[PDB]
């Protein structure tokens, strides 16, 4: 009964796949599961093992401290979840060595009805299996975490927040900073603006917070952009008020 | 008797504190919280509300579109979690308009013993909770999010590898490929100095390599950089060898 049509199905691949119930099972993207506005299948390696202690991790050629994930359990969970997700399905694999995500990345990742996202522990996985199987490599950030599943659920949300019925940054800026009750809280006091019910002021004074936000905290991303005409004023009003 | 020392304490603050399980339970950061080096402590704004219906949200003064974390509910579960902390814990606020963390921020964020980490919903929290509570507000990217609970397990879990016991990157650079068995997957073979033994050769090779892989992936990470006279070498051979 809830229109979907544009809805997601994501495949993932992961040792751990009861980590997924984090977005699953709670909040706007249980939700959205539940209402059948995004579908997310696992398929654990482990069930893909053949000997007796269902081994999943493997030792580097050319020696190190580290283990790589074996290659058959994975392979072959990987080419399952291919079979189950049909034509046209985009295999995504997490890592500090992918391609940088940020909202512009997250809104191309959206035009894809199926994904398939592989999940990476250890030293991740052989370099072969990135060429033969993963269509792109994506980082969500210049850190290093102890496995994929945390990024592929950060990629999962991102994403699921463009599936229409799922739910200023809209503009390339940082958000305003917004107020609620009460009134006065700790002898600080609401922008009286925000109470005055004039909606084109209101409007206003948040795309100036946003642009003086944006300038004071991240002003590279203004470099990016091509202001508006209103932008641009406001913006040059903004940087007035801070010299003076 | 598992050494600690170095324990790490870190105080969640959320409305959907069940999320957290999939660090806590799983992997690496699960093994960590079993062994004592990593404790992680969850309080949530709903219990802190006093009406017949738990409310945890509120209107923007202003209006718009979207809700705001309730003040005062959100505000106990902080003091709830300040007092449990004792002294010395900072407070940390994930959002998109925050610092953005890369590795370095991570080894910051790691040199404390105690972080509370808050977790806003809806359009986030009120300004004035972030002037009077918060001491550091941090984005893990630039991508918007459901909530500040994959954000809050990303830092944990990327922090968490710097405690001591809980387990190139190091050097500033992205990693090189890494193989395992078998020596021939789908026609492609393993490069033969990682099956040769000799291990300084393989330092060498997997030092150009990822000297290569940054450059052509991640250029403005080699500028962030001064390379050491080995480092200039190999990546100077790799490039040759590329225009080659
Ligand atoms: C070489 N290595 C340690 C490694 C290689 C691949 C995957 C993994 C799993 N960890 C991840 C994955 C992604 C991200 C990210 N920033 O998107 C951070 N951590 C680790
Ligand atoms: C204004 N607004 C929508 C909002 C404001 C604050 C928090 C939240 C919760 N969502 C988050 C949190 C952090 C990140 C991050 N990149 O670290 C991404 N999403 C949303």
């Amino acid at each position: 009964l809830v229109p979907r049509g544009s809805h997601m199905w994501i495949g993932v691949i992961s040792l751990f796949p009861e980590m997924f119930k984090a977005i699953t099972e709670f909040g706007v993207t249980g939700r959205a599961v539940k209402h059948n506005l995004l579908k997310v299948e696992c398929w654990n390696p482990r069930d893909f093992t053949f000997d007796k202690h269902k081994t999943v991790d493997d030792r580097p050629y050319g020696g190190g401290p580290g283990m790589l994930m074996m290659v058959q359990p994975l392979r072959d969970a990987i080419h399952t979840a291919k079979a189950a997700a049909g034509e046209g399905a985009k295999v995504i694999y997490l890592s500090p060595q992918g391609r940088k995500l940020d909202q512009g990345g997250v809104t191309e990742l959206a035009q894809n009805q199926k994904l398939i996202l592989v999940c990476g522990r250890y030293e991740g996985i052989d370099e072969r299996l990135i060429q033969t199987e993963i269509d792109e490599e994506w980082s969500i950030g210049d850190y290093v975490l102890t496995g994929g599943e945390l990024p592929a659920m950060t990629l999962i949300d991102a994403v699921a927040r463009f599936i229409p019925g799922v739910l200023s940054f809209a503009d390339g800026l940082l958000d305003c900073p917004h107020y609620t009750r009460p009134e006065v809280l700790e002898g600080l006091t609401v922008p009286p603006v925000l109470m005055s019910g004039h909606h084109e002021e209101i409007r206003k004074w948040r795309l100036k917070q946003s642009l003086q936000r944006t300038w004071l905290r991240r002003p590279e991303l203004l470099e990016g952009l091509a202001l508006t005409d209103e932008q641009r004023k406001l913006l040059k009003e903004a940087q007035a008020e801070h010299n003076s």
